[PDB]
């Protein structure tokens, strides 16, 4: 049970407002460092990585000072941020709605610390799948495991959706740098047929595996696809005794596996205590560890595991992944910024902004606290992004010019596994990254317009107001382990954020009535007649669609 | 000039303003089905294309009514909007910024109507560059046009950045069931030297042709990537005689190209009124018409032309594009929800939200008017999406049960190009269309909740509020033509927002800004000496480069 009902009831709330209406509103980052000339050092940080690897986190160009970030830390203190923590490290049931532990910290536990679940060690649990992964994806990748014809396999497809597929995507194509040419994998998730249909149309049967991510392995999209996939197996193979070479499942429902005529000794299992957005530490993650090897996969466990320990062992005024949440709750709550931008500047990276928009926004799109009440102010933004320096060209007009309030998180690593040309892409992409929030900063004035050459009534069109805030993080590398602790840093500011707003992060009953919405319908569409069963759009919907239909 | 100064300078604004406190707040979706059995009739709209195929525009699930829409269209008129409108038509330099026509609309006039700028007409010019584009791509197509070493084209790179990139990804993506197996394309527009690397990796010199996609063809990122890809294609071509059969330019500077090493026979241009956000339908869509062929590009081009026409010749009050801007301007102005979802159920369309998302924002995030004065109000607004049926099992909890108001547009084409397995997946695909707006519409209120078996604190957690908004737009299928018709739709859509905020929805002088900004870092990162010439973060995240670069 909670320790208070609405994040309003918290007295350094009505505080905070207080603090916006007289500095926070019209607050200038240009005043902000020339008052403070320690100011990039005081509100950016280095995170260490457990191999020593290191990442700036700066927040210096945010709407933000030291009486700002004092009285957030204040609210999270007031919050219970750091009970609520502990609790989720001790694997307490906080997930109070499905009354489920919430332990994807347990995944990536490889110092095998003592992590229970309902009095039980999970140390030995998680390292146990992950032992069958690692032989599995050796086995994989060294050729020894062969199609039902005796070949190697050339191509693993994930079938899978939502929290079974986007991480899985990100990942690999975050780490695509660690791939092996002649080993490629592949993503079916969409129920819609076009994707099974492209995906399969070029890969052999005896080469390809396919790996059915689901946890609760009922979900309706992901049967049908692995239903079709099984079929398009076995129009070329024809024996059913040839799906144990070619089918493996990432679940934690052994009877449904079986039932659908997997193997077990096929099966990787996880706990209910994962929740689907955060499972690609988990057996959900197989898919990378065959596509860059187990021990890059346990790298990137290494690393999460490293900023879960910053996470749990940090005053909050210095931590990491709090301070990255309390500025979100600044912007929106206080600012009423609906939304928050992310650009890696990255083009590996071209997928983590979908899926910290999974994570974001299906943890804490909320609207009842842990009290039980609805809410009175807002909980999650809505995140966007795209890579840059592609954004620069198109929506970024918006950032810099338009009437809206973006928070925005800047990512670049300082050293690309790509390196042509002596490095000439890799400055050039840097001195953007640079640049960019330079610009956002500082802006351009009704002068400075002037003196460029405009006139008249140019003049306005061509100024920038400045003020617009960034975060800059920048990695030495992108490497599996800095990508663990950047995901992991988004886990918890995700985390403090929701605690803050007292709501369950870790819930998301509107997916899970997604899940059993369509089966109305589905038999209503298997008849050609009209139907008058809904309202009269959904009708006209329905009907319209039956008369245009094959 | 402009006839009037700010948008709230409307008379029907603060009428709006009005009717927004005692009607639109607290609009239920459900009463006024309830209230107008001929609901679904009256805000639902189909449109026939040229080639009597028809998209049903379903706006009855939105928070209006006869009295709302009626005030819409008042600001409408009150705005200009068909004054703008017909002057972009007629060739007027409506954008008055870089003083330049806004004659997108002239690139899709295959009828040949008399479209001039500058008292000239456009329509031989326009059709003379498309005839050359039909030649090109039928001897890339049909084997005749070969490489160096005599060999047919295989693979097509188009190399460009922001609107000379996003329109190419995105209609091959849509219209990929037209493509043909052997002739593949590819894009490189980020200046990371991964996109470089990564996009050439597997790609033979002999077989391969590069379009560089160029309004200026001065873009810092797409001449660096031209000139990788020349020297990775020197590197085994050795002789630059043979640029000519590999290299093409789409471009308005001819100069500037035949400078780059490309023979003037091989530009395929295009003019300055063509912004680079409204640019597919030129030269810019090369890639499309050697993709799928240029009878289907050409079907695309006549399906945006039929829109034009709808959109020039309709009463406002059943202008489709118009009343989805209106609907817009509704949500964004007087709701004050910041965001608009695009969610098409279709993996084709998968990088449709991001396409429209640069059209959008970088037309509309502006906040100065045609009078040249600053704007009191909200313009351009934030768009984002995925496809569905994706997008339901991750942010969809955000739309179903977080605080915020998010309207959102769903596209579902009745026919799929892949009917597999006798159209199963294609209903299920559906039937999820259908349930999700319903869903959104009707939520599920406690004393529903507790039926379904709920009790005590948990019941709060499951509710639906119900009244989300979405439009539905239901096409029969696909094709060029629809893709075209739809495409254009949301361009007079951008334009009638832009209309009604005032704004100069063509020019993008933050986009200007971005390419002459990094140059001074650049330069900088010539050296590893620290640098202290900006403020104390951007010098701090330099010098941190610097430290950690390769
Ligand atoms: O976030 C979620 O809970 C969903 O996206 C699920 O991951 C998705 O519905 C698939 O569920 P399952 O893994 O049980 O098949
Ligand atoms: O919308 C825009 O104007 C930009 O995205 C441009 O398309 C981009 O900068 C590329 O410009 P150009 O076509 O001149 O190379
Ligand atoms: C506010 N924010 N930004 C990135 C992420 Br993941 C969240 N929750
Ligand atoms: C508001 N809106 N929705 C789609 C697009 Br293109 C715009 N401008």
């Amino acid at each position: 049970m909670a320790s208070f009902k609405l994040a309003t009831d918290l007295p350094e709330w009505k505080k905070l407002e207080e603090t916006y209406k007289s500095v926070g509103e019209k607050f200038s980052v240009r005043d902000a460092f020339a008052k403070d000339p320690k100011r990039f050092e005081e509100f950016s940080w280095i995170y260490k990585n457990y191999d020593d690897s290191k990442i700036l986190f700066d927040f210096s160009k945010n709407l933000v000072n030291k009486e700002i970030l004092d009285q957030l830390v204040t609210l999270a203190k007031e919050a219970g941020v750091e009970k609520l923590r502990d609790a989720m490290f001790a694997g307490d049931h906080i997930n109070t709605t499905e009354d489920r532990a919430v332990y994807h910290v347990a995944l990536r536990n490889r110092a095998l610390r003592k992590m229970p679940v309902d009095g039980k060690d999970t140390a030995q649990e998680v390292d146990d799948v992950l032992k069958h992964m690692k032989e599995f994806s050796d086995s994989i990748r060294d050729g020894s495991w062969t199609g039902y014809t005796g070949k190697s396999i050339t191509d693993v497809v994930n079938i899978g959706i939502g929290g079974s597929d986007l991480g899985p995507v990100m990942v690999t194509e975050a780490l695509k740098a660690y791939s092996k040419p002649g080993l490629n994998v592949h993503f079916i998730s969409n129920i819609d047929g076009t994707h099974t249909a492209e995906t399969l149309k070029n890969l052999n049967p005896e080469t390809t595996l396919f790996l059915i991510a689901s946890k609760t392995f009922t979900t309706a999209e992901t049967i049908t696809n692995a239903t079709s996939a099984k079929n398009w197996f076995l129009a070329t193979a024809k024996d059913s005794k040839h799906i144990a070479k070619h089918f493996a499942a990432l679940s934690t429902n052994e009877k449904e596996v079986v039932a659908f005529g997997i193997d077990a000794k096929n099966m990787f299992g996880f706990e209910s205590w994962v929740g689907g957005r955060y499972s690609v530490w988990s057996a959900i993650g197989l898919s990378v560890a065959i596509y860059i090897g187990f021990e890059n996969f346990n790298d990137f466990l290494k690393g999460a595991e490293a900023m879960d320990q910053h996470f749990l062992t940090t005053p909050l005024e210095n931590n990491i992944p709090v301070i990255g949440g309390l500025l979100s709750v600044w912007y929106n709550n206080f600012f009423g910024a609906q939304t928050h931008l992310v650009v890696p500047f990255d083009q590996y990276l071209h997928r983590f902004p979908a899926y910290l928009q999974q994570l974001s926004m299906e943890s804490n799109g909320k609207s009842v606290t842990r009290a039980n009440v609805f809410t009175n102010y807002q909980t999650g933004t809505i995140l966007f992004g795209e890579p840059a320096t592609n954004a620069q060209h198109s929506f970024f007009q918006l950032v810099h010019q338009g009437t809206k309030l973006i928070p925005a998180d800047f990512i670049l690593a300082a050293q690309s596994h790509n390196p042509i040309e002596k490095n000439l892409h890799q400055r050039m992409l840097a001195s953007n990254f640079f640049a960019q929030s330079e610009a956002l900063m500082v802006g351009k004035d009704e002068a400075k317009v002037k003196a460029e050459g405009a006139t008249g009534g140019l003049v306005p069109h061509k100024e920038f107001s400045g003020n617009r805030p960034t975060t800059s993080i920048l990695a030495q590398k992108i490497t599996p382990a800095t990508l663990g602790s950047l995901i992991a840093y988004y886990e918890h500011l995700t985390f403090t954020e929701g605690a803050i707003w007292n709501i369950n992060s870790f819930d998301q009953w509107g997916v899970e009535l997604g899940k059993v919405l369509a089966k109305v319908i589905g038999k209503e569409l298997d008849d050609k007649k009209a139907v008058a069963t809904h309202d009269a759009s959904t009708n006209g919907l329905i009907n319209q669609f039956k008369e245009w239909e094959e």
